[PDB]
């Protein structure tokens, strides 16, 4: 157990400048976005249904046309539900698999089962597809900038499965991709051949994405541990707003607001944290008013935040890279 | 398993307009409750004890004298404690309890035991005596009404037995009555005959009530699968305001206030709530003053925000059962 | 000059213990006041007309009739308004008019013009037909302490008339009496003899009610020059209550909250505080919903925080007068 | 005098009920607003300007060419300035000028006035121009109704010219259109030939709109006299969220917050403030962060908040004109 | 069982008089407790270190060396760990070891663990060198009135090890010291020979100092069962500073106020709460913003903030113990 899994405590950013943060802004398209990398994810998609596979297709497809060597795999695994058995698969996406630490971005692509009514369907508009193509379109912004890499660090996404339950709220029914991904991770050497370091240990912060596309949203500082991380955040929002690069924004109503929260919320982050990952859980509170009802569509999206929390995100992302 | 079990999702209510407020806030009187349904409750009754029986009798009485069909069951129950096995008594009383789906009132009729301190005694009044008197009362004032029912949806008023540890608070040492109807609900099939679906998937909304009866309350809003019913609270609260209809009462003062809540109280509904039951907690946060001291007395409540809340509830119960 | 007028600088309480307290809280009753001294007042009465003098008639005979040796002044006076010239008349009543220093109560004993509308008369319960008998009713209570006055400082009231504006609200039009009274003190000499020094250096406090009776009121901290006297007020309302001493309340629903206020509200302390006497001014922020209304009237008071607030009034004085 | 000055203080909205409100949520234009009322105005156009002279034909000709019978004047006057006696140009529109009473909309058409810089101009887009758009957009949206008027009360809109200082805020270099109008107006009996009464008793209200048009506004209640209008703008502002009909938009940020305000801001009402008219001062706190620079363009506009307050604002009116 | 361990529900404090509260804040010496107490607790000191022993060793010779009869215990264990099993030591001091009852204060000794960075070195000032000190002041200071106990009520404290992770936060690897003698309490019958009732029914209350020592500390009210004991940590830090005695300090910077949390805090109370011991838990909430990061020195320590904890403190333990 070497020194390595500390470096993430020291790390700093590498804070970019008037100019290149322009460039950054510039560089990110909330409408190819919207159609390319969202608008195909707006299915049923349940674990299982033949949405699974269709969104976790469309995932895999705009993720392989890049330039970037990502490295794609699918845990595909099995585990009891109230329902039983059935069948989930976990989407990773690693630049640099052997380095041996990374800074991972996440989200959920499972959306809620939920019977139709008066034909409509559920389909997770902010819960979490968004959050989806997020992540997609952050990969597709900065991929020459993640050639770059051919401190020994590198960029994973993961998107889980089965985050939500299935029928009744509980340990038992949800989360069901992550740990698992959980529990892998931490029984797989890391380096290869590493002998006391898991791949945990490798793991520098995740970011959690999950709800996010409504309007207003406000993000907690939840952890101690990801506060100066957070606070990163703030320093971002702020300064894209005073080089006036962030739309329709005042900062009465910035994003990141310093407020510590009290109790926590269960999300696919537990089994990371509970093992002593950092998490920086970008999930909004309150929820959405769209929460878990079909009203979670598009219609009832805001493409202004979407398009900011795209840029804040992915500047923080290349500080954090020194990139 | 079929989609009953969702139906509970998208229900939405018979909203009451002004006369009918009128009428309904004409029909409570709080003084009959006062003397009829919560004096009859202000005795030592921690489980076992003889006003244990006397609070269960009671509270049977005034159940039984009402027109409405409410059909009693007690469920006489022993658990291991710190004092040794004892034995538990559960009120549930229901109308139409092959009606599939259910609203749920709910709170506990037991006291915390203490040893007598200065020829003191523990009466819990706000914990919970008022709130059995005001579910009693609700069942008094809208007996007329409930009547109507010989969407398939009926009332359900549980009295949980052993909400309070016996000596110190922990999971093993509390919540005695509802652990156990939550288990022995989830594991019978409802409607009779079912064979995928259980009791549980038929609670559409536990209200919990507890901690009721002192002044200036504030509840905040626990939980997200029902805040819309929470927002319910609200609306009604302003609105029988704004008519003139509620005693001592500003908008400055209210008690439904948009304000979550960090983390989470430890009572009745837990065992619900993780077997994914959606609730309504009607706790305040800050507890009462006197919470868990000889002073928590008659002479310490309200009588005038009792009232309102009667008012309020009664409204809330019957908008959800289309009465 | 000499440096009396400076004493009131220094010039700190008695404060009581909890068995005195007990003695005031007692001492005091809402019912009395209700009846004997309030509900007199609650008609119209705005100035010139017959209810001005039965409340000026009413106001005297009741300090009349103590033992302590009230002095009773009436200032009637004349003054311009919209509709010209008429006639107002300020109550004073003194204890030891030449006592050097005296602390003033002071509240306006008029109502607001207004005509009928639909058979219904305005009568200002909380504007300030309250603050008016709890005046009334502390000098009752207070009577036999106060005997006992025969530093140099006694206790001065005083009911303004006039203070509403008959048309439209406008320095022109409002505060008849107290910008008349304010004026004719600055340049009354005090004591008696006295050669630069007024009445209006003898002020060691001017204590200003004002829309008090509604419930759940809440008054800022709103010149600096008095704070430690709202310090007061808050401690007193924290241990009246820690000692059982208020009914209905609680410490989330304080009166006295150390919030401070922005601007200023326009009352009869304005032409005092422009002359330099230092004000405390018990007016609520937000008003009542009733302000100015048909409906402030006796249905909507909250007689529990009356009379909390008359136990508080009660003891800031005793306590800054040494009794 | 007579009664009819009073009746504004019980006067009650017509409420409208969801179909109501759907009608007229359909029935303003963002972009037509835009193209073709807003767009005009975003010129230099400071008092003597050539902007002024076409700023104010396109106000007329906008209103010219609707079907109601609007009645447009064009007060002119001269005051002095810092720089001298120059010439100013109120416009006035009014329907029904019989119509003893008004509900008055209004704003602001001058532009303040600043040497060019680095080739800039200001042009005042929130300041004032986009209230000058709403006001238009609304006589439009809602002509087929205001027809209906040929209770005795109709609408009255002004634009006030010079509200801006010429060289350094003062009142001695600031609103010299509406302390002129102010004056004008408590000076010409109303209705014609009366004898007690002017054109301000016959003012129900006064909404001054005032830097409207940037994100996340609030706006405070500033009047205790209009409060009771505040809380149907909040009303109003709740109902057409709960239906669907505002576009990005959260009540976690609402635009009117029960928020009272501390020191008062001036601006185009206080001429009319002080002469006792009661006025609902739609300006936000804080105020744009563009706030007299040159940044205050249709660039950092957000036409998806106008189009909100365009909605409730328009809501506004019919309920108080029963239309 | 019997009636003594329900004691501390009712316990009172002996409440100090100013002229006390005088003497109290002289005689504690912030330098003294600097040099002396504290500075030698700064240095690599986890678990099984030489550090450790250092610190554990100097600890007695502080508390061995004071003329109360204190008696020292050094429970030392074994427990398993990501690293294997190791060794740790509490450390224990009690008076009376006989006494029923005892307040107990309590604190952690050891230092996470920390590899060396840039030639630096880990070691909690805050985290919880400074409460560590605190503690040993508070005995110097107090010594004289403690000796008073040759209500059967004393004095405990407790330095526990290993509170903090060796790898990663979680059930498994924190807290070992607590766990271990919280068990171990609750399995010691207490006072010697009863057959009922353990030394944790003798721990009256729990006072757990936690990440103390930096600027702008907040303290919230975590718990009901103690926060009536918060509110006297309120009172006294009132009453000190409303008589001068406390230094560079303003309420409006209150370090106890009344917010109440939402989540809870894992720390080495978690053992004695689940176990129905009532916690006082003293770390505030926000972190020092230096916790768990190399700058966690003495630098960064407010001496003025650690001196007016250290006198509250010390009130608040005496007027518990009614001395
Ligand atoms: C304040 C807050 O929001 N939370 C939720 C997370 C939890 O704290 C942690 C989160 C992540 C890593 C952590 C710890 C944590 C907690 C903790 C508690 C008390 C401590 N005293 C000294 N070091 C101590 C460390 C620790 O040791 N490592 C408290
Ligand atoms: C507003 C707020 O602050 N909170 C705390 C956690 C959450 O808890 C729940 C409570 C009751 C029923 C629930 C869930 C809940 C939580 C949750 C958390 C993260 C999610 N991401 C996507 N769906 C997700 C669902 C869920 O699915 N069903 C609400
Ligand atoms: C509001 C809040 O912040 N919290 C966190 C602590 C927790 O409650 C306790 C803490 C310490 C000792 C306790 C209890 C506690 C909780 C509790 C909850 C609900 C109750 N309803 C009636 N008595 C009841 C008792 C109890 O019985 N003994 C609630
Ligand atoms: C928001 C807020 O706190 N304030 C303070 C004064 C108020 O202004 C008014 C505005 C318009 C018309 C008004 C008055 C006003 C004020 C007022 C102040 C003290 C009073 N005491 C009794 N009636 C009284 C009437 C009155 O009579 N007519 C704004
Ligand atoms: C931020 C805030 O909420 N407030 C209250 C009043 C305002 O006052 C000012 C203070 C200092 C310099 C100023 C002005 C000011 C006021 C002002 C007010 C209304 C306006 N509408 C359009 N331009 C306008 C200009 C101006 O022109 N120069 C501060």
């Amino acid at each position: 157990a070497s020194a390595w899994p500390e470096e993430k405590n020291y790390h700093q950013p590498a804070i970019l400048n008037s100019s290149a943060l322009r460039q950054i802004a510039e560089g990110t398209s909330i409408s190819e976005m919207w159609q390319n990398d969202l608008q195909p994810l707006l299915i049923e998609r349940y674990p299982g249904s033949p949405g699974s596979y269709a969104a976790r297709q469309h995932i895999m497809q705009r993720i392989q046309r890049l330039q970037a060597d990502w490295v794609l795999e699918i845990d595909t695994f099995l585990s009891q539900t109230p329902y039983g058995y059935r069948s989930f698969s976990n989407i990773i996406s690693t630049l640099n698999p052997t380095a041996k630490r990374h800074l991972v971005l996440a989200c959920h692509y499972d959306s809620k089962y939920f019977s139709h009514w008066n034909n409509r369907v559920f389909v997770g508009a902010t819960d979490s597809a968004v959050p989806c193509a997020m992540m997609l379109e952050l990969a597709r912004a900065l991929d020459k900038k993640l050639l770059s890499l051919k401190p020994d660090l590198s960029l994973q996404l993961i998107f889980f499965d089965g985050e939500e339950a299935f029928l009744h709220w509980s340990p038992q029914d949800s989360l069901y991709g992550s740990r698992h991904l959980a529990a892998k991770m931490a029984s797989t050497p890391h380096p290869p051949g590493a002998r006391g370091t898991s791949q945990l240990h490798g793991m520098d912060l995740l970011v959690l994405l999950d709800l996010i596309g409504a309007p207003n949203p406000t993000f907690p500082n939840f952890f101690p541990n990801s506060a100066r991380w957070f606070e990163r955040l703030q320093a971002i929002e702020h300064e894209l707003h005073e080089l006036g690069l962030l739309k329709d924004h005042s900062l009465e109503g910035r994003y990141f607001q310093n407020y510590s929260y009290g109790g926590v919320i269960q999300d696919d982050h537990i089994p990371f944290l509970r093992r002593g990952v950092p998490v920086l859980h970008l999930i909004p509170s309150p929820f959405p008013e769209v929460w878990h009802t079909m009203d979670d569509n598009e219609e009832n999206l805001d493409e202004s935040t979407i398009d900011n929390l795209n840029k804040i995100l992915q500047v923080f992302v290349l500080e954090y890279l020194h990139l």
